[PDB]
């Protein structure tokens, strides 16, 4: 007997770390897991159509942001049991909860498994080399820009590139979400939508969400970040930091375990980045702190045939055990609260500083139409951040843009 399990690049050897995790599991109950490795490029388009083909896995992993939209489908077994057996809603931080439905639904339909949330990963001999104190730096978007204007007028080098470092790198390119400029809107006091007696509409083209966003790609307008930088996706940001091209980046809590990884099993240990490495928390906007906080949960596909055992398996991913294991193969946080105390977490300097940050930590609400308001979101500000990289991003230009994807985010929650 077999269950099937899809999963996206989590830890550096992601089949090998899931299958050494699941081993305890396939011994006790004398059960194979095959697992299959989706990019998250491709992951949305695989499980969609698993989800209207009926065709598919016994358990997929679902990015928390997606079990809303997945769960609208019809396609997911209930694991109200599973949730129960593991603590119920007690065990688990009330924003990871959320994630376990729809919004409003009367079952669950997911169980949380990792949890990440973002922060700046930070060199601390740029910031030294530039007379850059990150407790300033990363205390206000004033304390933030100043800083980056420090780190453009420093005459440090990476000791390996023998070239300058940008002050900071955010990618243009390839905006598949919009986890990076979340915290910005968010810090103006604007939000993604917005609930008004029951109707969720777009506020990207509010006030304070033209502000947080303006902000944010103004700095890259302003020279902080290298054009360069704007022909980039994340996993190319990665590599900049890790080849010590920029000073300062964001991140979630995976990268401090690739630090400790030699290159050659997937990591950078060996590069100047890791010897010098840095946390800092997201700077308050003028209207409060907040980051972007999710991760990953599991689901059971409701035409499985295996159901009682996947449900075995979903309480042991789940469980204290597991969820300590997995954390530290993938540099992720548990998503099971108690697990958040184990002192591997809690001693590690760099990862204690994402733990008290979560103190801030902000997620989108769970909506059927969530899969569509993200790709709409982010094909409009792609067009924004394309002209950031021609200097020609004003406030009216940005506005002009909202107000097309808040017209296109309406229409679609209007269904
Ligand atoms: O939007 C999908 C989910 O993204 C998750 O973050 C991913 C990111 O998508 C990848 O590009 C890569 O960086 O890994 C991140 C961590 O898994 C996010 O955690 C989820 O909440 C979203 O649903
Ligand atoms: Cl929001």
């Amino acid at each position: 007997k077999t269950l099937e399990v899809w999963i996206m690049p989590n830890s550096p050897q992601p089949a090998e770390d899931f299958k050494a995790l699941v081993a305890p599991f396939e011994k006790a109950h004398g059960v194979e897991v095959k697992v299959t490795v989706l990019d998250w490029g491709v992951a949305w388009t695989k499980i969609t159509t698993a989800a209207t083909s009926g065709v598919g896995p016994d358990l997929t992993q679902l990015g928390t942001t997606w079990v809303g939209a997945i769960s609208a489908m019809g396609v997911l077994e209930p694991v109200d049991d599973v949730l129960e057996a593991l603590g119920g809603e007690k065990a688990y931080l009330p924003a990871v909860w959320r994630t376990t439905r729809l919004e409003g639904a009367r079952q669950a339909t997911a169980v949380p498994w990792f949890s990440e949330l973002r922060a700046f990963y930070y060199r601390t001999d740029a910031l030294k080399a530039a007379g850059v104190n990150p407790a300033e730096m990363f205390a206000s978007w004033q304390g933030f820009e100043a800083g980056l204007a420090r780190l453009k007028a420093s005459s440090f080098r990476d000791p390996e590139t023998k070239a300058p470092l940008a002050p900071l790198c955010t990618p243009g390119r390839t905006p598949r979400t919009l986890h990076n400029a979340a915290p910005w809107i968010w810090g103006a006091g604007g939000e993604i939508v917005r609930q008004a007696g029951g109707r969720w509409q777009s506020a990207l083209n509010s006030p304070e969400s033209l502000e947080g966003l303006y902000f944010f790609l103004s700095l890259a307008q302003k020279g902080y970040v290298p054009a360069e930088s704007l022909e980039k996706n994340t996993a190319q940001i990665e590599a900049d930091f890790q080849a010590g091209k920029c000073a300062v980046f964001a991140s979630g809590p995976w990268m401090i375990q690739r630090a400790q990884v030699p290159e050659a099993k997937g990591g950078f240990a060996e590069r100047t980045a890791a010897k010098n490495l840095g946390v800092a928390p997201y700077p308050a906007g003028p209207k409060g702190r907040y980051t972007f906080f999710g991760g990953s949960n599991l689901a059971l596909f409701n035409f499985s045939k295996n159901k009682p055992l996947a449900k075995e398996l979903l309480k042991y991913l789940g469980g204290p055990e597991a969820q300590v294991r997995y954390a530290q193969m993938t540099g992720m946080l548990p998503a099971l609260r108690s697990a958040w105390s184990d002192p591997s977490f809690q001693q590690n300097p760099l990862l204690r500083t994402f733990i008290q940050a979560a103190q801030f930590g902000r997620t989108y609400p769970s909506l059927a139409g969530w899969g569509g308001v993200e790709n709409l979101a982010v094909q409009h500000l792609g067009m924004a951040w394309d002209l950031v990289a021609q200097g020609r991003l004003t406030r009216e230009a940005l506005k002009d843009l909202m107000d097309k994807a808040s017209a296109a985010i309406n229409q679609a929650l209007r269904h």
